[PDB]
């Protein structure tokens, strides 16, 4: 069956609602290199659902960014971005 795999598609829709417009031109993107941004956007969409669906495999994607979830995705994405910047800066230290 693997209903959760289909849920990723729906989950993607939810994350795609805010993830792109948050990064595309924010304090993040002005520091975010191009490949960083493309990777962050697509991977935060999948990885967040994959991981939280790994928490709860029947976790249906919430409609939109509720205050609680919004706070969490912002903290997640912040550390995510830090992860890419720190790695690339390490090459140009």
């Amino acid at each position: 069956v693997s209903q959760s795999q289909r849920l990723e598609h729906n989950w993607n829709k939810f994350f795609a609602s805010f993830v792109p417009n948050l990064i595309k031109k924010n304090p993040q993107s002005k520091q975010f290199d191009h490949e960083n941004i493309k990777q962050c956007a697509k991977d935060i969409v999948k990885i967040l659902t994959t991981k939280e669906l790994k928490k709860d495999s029947s976790r249906a994607p919430p409609d939109d960014l509720t205050k609680g979830k919004r706070h969490k995705v912002k903290e997640f994405i912040n550390s995510y971005m830090d992860k890419i910047i720190l790695k690339k800066k390490q090459k140009k230290a």
